[PDB]
C-alpha cells in the first residue's frame, strides 16, 4: 500500500545559520553527526543549545544538520508556554512575523527577533511517490492513525522534493495524543 | 446543533481517598474550593500535591474534589515519561494493573502501588442529552475538531450519569495537538 507512510516523531530542535553557528560554537565550528535521519543528508548533531524565553528556559535542545541559510527553532505548544512565548503554527521556512528567543551556546549567545514556530505536521515525499498518489507539492491531506488513541489528522502539508524520503513528521504532543512513535505506520486518505 | 459539545482541557491532577487525604493533609482535613468545574459538585481544590516517580518529580499537582472511594492519578504521556513510569490508557475508575508512585503532602506521604493512568478522552453526558442523541453509557464515538490543527478523534468514550454536564474531557497533549482550549466547541459524529 503506497498510501502507508512511516512516522518520524520530531522533538524540539533548531536549525542554525553559519553566522549563528559561529557565534554559538565558535568560528569554523562544524556540526558533528550523532545520528543520521531518514531525510537524506539531514542528521541529529552532537551539538545542543539552551533556549531562553521571558518565562523560562529549555536545556539540551538538539541541533539538526546541515546548517541552513536562516535560523529556525521548532518547539511544541507546551514548550512555547514554558518559554513564555506564543509561536504560531507554520510550515518550515514560513517565519514572517514569528516570535524570537535567546539561543545560548558554549562560545556565545544570540537573541533572535524571529524564527520560532510550532511545526505544522507534514509529509516529506519523493516526487516519484507524489506522482503516483496524484499529489502536488503544497497540497494538504488527511492522515489516519489506528489504535486506542487513534484518529484522523487534517491539514497535513504535502512536501515534495527530490531530496526527500517518504516520511511523516509530527511533534511530541501530536504523537502522544495519538500514541504514535517512530516508525509507526499511518495512512493517507 | 445538539451534537456539539464544549471542551474541557484536563491538566494533570489527582483524586484522593479519605484515608489518603488524612495522611497527606492531616486527619479530618477538608478540601477547600478554588474553582468549581462544569461537572456538578466537582471542583479544583486549593490543595496540591507533589508526585514523585523513579526518574523525577512534578510539583503543584491539583487535587480535585470531592474525595472519592479510591485514589486516582491522571497524567499525560509526557508527564509519565518525566516521572519514570508508563501509565496505561484507561477510563476513570479503571485502575487494575496500573503503576503507582509516591504522593507527598504537607502532613505526610503515601506511596501507592497503583492508580496512575493516562486519561482516555471522553464526554460526560446528561441522560436527557444521551436519549436525544441516541447514545448509551460506554459507547464510543468520533469527535471532529476544526481549525488549523483540527482533525477527528476516534475512540471517545461516552459517560452517561445524572450528575453530568455535557462536556468533553481531553488532556493537555491532546488539546495542544489539535489547538483546542477550554470552552472550544467540537462536534460528535
Ligand atoms: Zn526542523
Ligand atoms: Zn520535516
Ligand atoms: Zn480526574
Ligand atoms: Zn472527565
Amino acid at each position: 500500500d503506497p498510501f502507508q507512510v512511516a512516522v518520524g516523531v520530531s522533538n524540539r530542535h533548531i536549525h542554525l545559520s553559519r553566522t549563528d553557528m559561529d557565534t554559538l560554537f565558535g568560528p569554523g565550528a562544524e556540526l558533528q553527526r550523532k545520528k543520521a535521519m531518514k531525510q537524506p543528508g539531514q542528521f541529529a548533531a552532537e551539538e545542543t543549545v539552551t533556549l531562553k524565553g521571558p518565562k523560562g528556559s529549555l536545556s539540551k535542545v538538539r541541533v539538526l544538520g546541515p546548517l541552513r541559510r536562516e535560523t529556525q527553532v521548532e518547539v511544541s505548544v507546551a514548550d512555547g508556554f514554558a518559554l513564555g512565548i506564543t509561536p504560531p503554527l507554520r510550515q518550515s521556512g514560513q517565519l514572517d512575523d514569528t516570535p524570537g528567543l535567546t539561543i545560548i551556546g558554549p562560545q556565545g549567545s544570540v537573541t533572535k527577533d524571529h524564527g520560532v514556530i510550532v511545526a505544522q505536521r507534514h509529509i516529506h515525499m519523493h516526487p516519484s511517490t507524489a506522482a503516483k498518489l496524484g499529489l502536488r507539492n503544497g497540497d494538504e491531506v488527511d492522515v489516519e492513525a489506528g489504535g486506542e488513541r487513534g484518529g484522523v489528522m487534517h491539514r497535513v502539508l504535502i512536501r515534495v522534493a527530490e531530496a526527500s524520503a517518504d516520511e511523516m513528521h509530527i511533534d511530541v504532543e501530536e504523537a502522544n495524543a495519538l500514541c504514535l512513535k517512530n516508525d509507526d505506520v499511518v495512512r493517507i486518505c
